Parts: structure tokens; sequence; C-alpha cells
């Protein structure tokens, strides 16, 4: 049942340590009828400073700051994420990739600035709101927690969301498209990656199109309009939309080949930003599609309407 | 669900702190051996809540435990689980500072300053003579050692496996050391009777030659043990319980595994009792007073 906490780098293993100790603490606190405005306001704290114990795979001394639990514990809810298995993906292995997943490639985890923690807070009561009236079904981040940490006297900053990509099925290309009416590709640098992230001109050069069918793509325009412009109403700008192709039939070749030495199907509980191809379409592929980067405070009610344009001309 | 409810802060901390620490000890793996720094080594947590799971704990407070491993590996010696010493504190409020769990089986003592300072200084000693006694002692049995701040104020405080049973009522209890009770004591409802209250009251234990024989062994290893220490002050803790009285899901039935320090009365007893006796309060800084106690101690069969 023993968690070590084992990670390549010391900030990870506080990480784990204080994912599993918030969890843990929050189990003993009860699920409350309702939020209050405290709630919004309020933080936990813990300082160690252990003396020649348990320094295997923690630092000695670190601090770590948890924003908002009620709050987030009841967005996990609203989620359809359980705590328990929030702490098993953070503490059971360290995360890997600052940029970071879950070993199980379910939570993505990013360090932000002070002021992104900041941003949060301002939209935190609104943001929580939205999540009750659409029900969780958005293309928004889905925060699920936020945290401070302190190793060698050096604050970082985390959110905590749920991957936009499959955790099981692989994406062979990505690309990220905001609309701008100025030139956005992608550099020969990031071009020669092994996954570039492909920019929205290099989206049109190519002629892509995702071909969804009807119903799932007025779903997908339907949660697209209601979230921009709730991002517009709080002043907010600079938001991408993060496209991730999966190929099926690549999938089944690449498996195969791990072999040698069901298939396009998902579970949308688990993997929520996730569309199959229309029956009739070229390749069968899987596509997942969500907003990203909404924590930055030239008009935001522009923006909304280029990248509502945009976004609705990359379907069929 | 582990509330901390408490009758007063300090013991809402408490109950924290040692569920707190035995949950990250279950995460520190089993030494094959304790190592000079464990007798050296604290854990620290200071907690700061602001507008959150303030219901029963302060939102400001800090928990110091000293020496985990050390205290581990004698709950471990003592044969005590972890989780159900865990369970004893934090599962109900202890009750009564002098302290017991909710469910009597370990006494929570507050102590000084000084008092930490001595433990620390007897730790390692303690620890090899309860390696090679194989927990067979009379002493007090340590299971971990706490400072508390709450309110700016640090609290010291000691754990011991009760001397007493948790389920049998003790009906007398005499405190001896050699060398009398207050009209004031006299009057509490279980009177703590010193050794000159004992030698008046005519009082005596009988256990028979094959029990007595084996108890002052013990008696003797321990005493010579605290003397080598050079530890003095210390007492003779002994409850009487009377199962007739208890009559005014058996009578004088008991768990030797858990009341460790019961003795049954001899068939060749008058009345029909139960006795616990073990030594008390070492914690305060000669070899005369070894062989006084013993003697004393000799002569109750
Ligand atoms: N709107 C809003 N901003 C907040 C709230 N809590 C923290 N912030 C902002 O979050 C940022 C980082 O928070 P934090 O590092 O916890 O600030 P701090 O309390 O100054 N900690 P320290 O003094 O130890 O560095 C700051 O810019 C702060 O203003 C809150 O409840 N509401
Ligand atoms: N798998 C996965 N990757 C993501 C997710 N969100 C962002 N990424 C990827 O991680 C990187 C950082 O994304 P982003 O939030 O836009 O960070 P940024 O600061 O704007 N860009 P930069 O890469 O220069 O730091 C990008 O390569 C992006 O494609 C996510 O939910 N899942
Ligand atoms: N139930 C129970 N009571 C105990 C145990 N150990 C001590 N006590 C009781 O609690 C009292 C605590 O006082 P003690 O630690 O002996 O300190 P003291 O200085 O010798 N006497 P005092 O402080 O009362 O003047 C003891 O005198 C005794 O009556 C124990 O293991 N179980």
């Amino acid at each position: 049942k023993v968690k070590l906490f084992r990670a390549s780098e010391p900030i990870l293993s506080v990480l784990m340590w204080g994912v599993n100790h918030t969890i843990n603490e929050l189990s003993n606190v009860p699920v409350p009828v309702m939020l209050m405005p405290d709630d919004f306001k309020a933080y936990s704290k813990i300082k160690v400073d252990n003396h020649l114990f348990n320094k295997e795979n923690l630092p000695s001394r670190f601090k770590f700051k948890e924003y908002c639990p009620m709050v987030f514990r009841n967005l996990r809810e609203r989620f359809g994420i359980d705590d328990q298995d929030y702490q098993n993906s953070v503490t059971r292995s360290a995360p890997i990739n600052r940029f970071l997943t879950t070993y199980d490639r379910r939570f993505v985890i990013k360090t932000v600035s002070s002021e992104d923690v900041a941003e949060m807070h301002n939209i935190l009561k609104k943001y929580h709101q939205f999540i009750v009236e659409c029900h969780g079904n958005t293309l928004l981040p889905q925060f699920l927690g936020m945290y401070r940490l302190t190793v060698d006297g050096v604050e970082t900053y985390m959110v905590v969301t749920r991957n936009v990509f499959s955790h099981r099925l692989t994406v062979h290309r990505k690309y990220d498209l905001k609309g701008s009416t100025v030139a956005r590709e992608a550099s020969d640098k990031e071009k020669a990656k092994d996954l570039p992230t492909f920019k929205d001109n290099d989206f049109l050069n190519e002629g892509q199109k995702l071909h969804v069918g009807e119903e799932s793509k007025k779903n997908f325009l339907e949660k697209l309009k209601r979230d921009v412009e709730f991002l517009a109403q709080l002043k907010i700008m600079d938001y991408s939309l993060l496209v991730g192709i999966h190929d099926v039939d690549r999938a089944e070749q690449e498996e195969m080949e791990v072999e040698e030495r069901g298939p396009g199907e998902f579970d949308p509980s688990v993997d929520v930003y996730a569309m199959k191809s229309h029956e009739s379409s070229p390749k069968k592929e899987v596509y997942f599609m969500a907003i990203i980067d909404i924590l930055t405070p030239v008009n935001p009610e522009q923006y909304s309407k280029r990248f509502n344009e945009f976004m609705s001309n990359i379907l069929t």
C-alpha cells in the first residue's frame, strides 16, 4: 500500500505528497449541501520541516498550498471524477512530461504564474456557475485543482486539468488554432519535432478538414458558442482550440508492430472531447478538440467572434 | 470519517496529529534496524488553514513527533499495531492533563520540556533494554511523544500503555515507594493511597509462589537498569479489582495480551481479586533507592 513518492525531481515528489495529503484530509471533510462564498476565498496550507526522517524521496523541508479546496472538489465531482481516482492518478507513479501528465495520461498538470492564480480566483465563482448550468458539458478546461509548492524556498504554481487528448488513443497530428488575422504558422524547429504543434496557417495550407457528421458537429458548435460567449463576458482573450487527430489504421499498425516484438473506440465519460469521424469519411479517425489557455485577462468580443467563425469552418 | 471532535481544541490537534503521523509512517518502510539518527530525529508539521476545515480543528497549529522510527519500533516490540493505536486515539476523543483514549487502552500524560529532554537522554538505552528483555518488563511502555502548538502555546505529551485494565474496574489504588495520603486525597472517589497507608491497612497481594517469583525477577531487572541509568523518585502503581463488587460477558475475565500487567488472585486468597502492577514516573532525573524499593516490593506476596 506504500507510497514512496519517488520521482526524478523533488518538486514532483512534493506534488505527489501534496495531492495525497489534501485528498486524504478532504475525505474527512463532509460534502456540503452547497458552496459558500468563503469557499472561494479559502485555502489550505501545510509546512513540513522533518529532521533526519523520511528523507529518501521527499525533501525534509517543503510547503504545500491548495486553493479553494471545497470548490475544486465540487468541480471534480461535477466533472465525473472520483477523488480516490484523482489521487491515484497523481500518486501511484510520478507524473511525466513546465508541462506534465499523470503517469496514466488522464490528467494534465501545468505550472502557471502568480498572475494566473489571481485570474483563476477572479473567474472561479462564474466558471463554477457555468459548469453547473452546462452540467459539465463544455469545451473549456475542466479545472480539478490548483496548488502552490514551495521547495528550496521557491514557489511554483500549478493547475490540474483533465487531458484534452485520449488517455489511451494516440494522437498523430495536433493543431493550436486561434483564428488571428495575424499570420500564425509553425517554426521549422517545431515542424521537425516528433509531434509538431501546427498553427492556423499550417491547418489552412493543408486543406485539412474534420468530418464528424451533423449530430456531433451540432453538439460541438453549440458548446463553442456558449463557451466563447462566457470567455468574452469575462473579458478574456488569447485562448486557443487544441485539436488532436488520431488515425485508427495507423494505430492498428503501430500496435501490431509492438505485438510482433475496440479500434478507434473510446469511452466518452473519460475522453470527453473525443468524436468519431463520420461513417462516410475517407480515413477512419478520432478527433479531440477543446479550448485551452483561458487564464489571460485587440478586443474580447471580436476575439470570441473571429475564433468562433474560424472553428466553425474547420468542420463539415 | 474522522471529524476530530474533542472537548478542547488541543485534544482535536492531538487526534489529528496522531492520525497524520501514523498515516505518514505507513508510507515509510520498516528498516532492518534503527540507526543513530533515528534517536535524534523528529517530524514537524505546521497547519495554516483559512476559511476551511475549521469546524473541529483550529485553523493554525503545529505538531511535532519525536523519534518516529524509534517509537514505531517500540510499539511493535510491545505487540501494539499502528492502526490500532491510531484508532484508539482518533475514533473518539480522549477522556479524563492526564487522559486515556476512549477505550482506556493508552494513557496520555502531559510532561515538561525537562521530561522530554530526559527521555532523549535515556531513549537509546531504554530501547536496548526493551529489545533485551523482549518487551517483558514492568517499566512504562512508551508508545509516542509529541509537542503540540495551539494558540502559540507548546504542550508536550507522552503516550504509554495503561497500567490498569481497559475493561475491569479497579477498586483500590496504591502508590508505593518506601522511605501517606492527604485527608483531601482520602476524600476522593478513588484515592491514591501511598506506601504507609498500604502498610497501615495490612493490604496484601496473594499471587502464589509461581507468579510472585517471575514478577520479582522482572522487578529486580527493571530497577537495576533504572539505577544503572541513575533515575530516582519513581513509583510502583498497584490497582486492585474485586470481582464480587462488580457483580453487585464474565466476572474477573481479562485478556492478558491486552491488560499486560494483570495477575489473578491465588486460590488461597481470601477474596477473588485481580491485581495490576507496574513501575511509573521514571522521567525526572540513587542505586540505594533501587535496592530499598526492591525490598519494599519484595514483601507483598
Ligand atoms: N482574486 C484573488 N486573488 C487571490 C486570492 N488568493 C490569492 N490570490 C492571488 O494569487 C497570487 C498568488 O497567490 P499566493 O502566492 O498564495 O499569494 P500570498 O498570499 O502573497 N503568499 P506569500 O506571501 O507566502 O508569497 C497573488 O497575486 C494573489 O493576489 C483570492 O482569494 N482572490
Ligand atoms: N496532451 C495534452 N497536451 C496539451 C494540453 N494542453 C496543452 N497541451 C500541449 O502542451 C503545450 C503547452 O500548451 P499551452 O497551454 O498552450 O502552453 P503555452 O504557454 O501557450 N505554449 P508553450 O509550449 O510555448 O509553453 C503545447 O504543445 C500544447 O499542444 C492537454 O490538455 N493535453
Ligand atoms: N488509569 C491509570 N492511571 C494512572 C496510570 N499511571 C498513573 N495514573 C494515575 O494518574 C496519576 C498521575 O500522577 P503521576 O504521573 O503519578 O504524578 P505524581 O507527581 O507522582 N503525583 P501528582 O502529580 O498527582 O501530585 C497517578 O498518581 C495515578 O493515580 C495508568 O497507567 N493508568
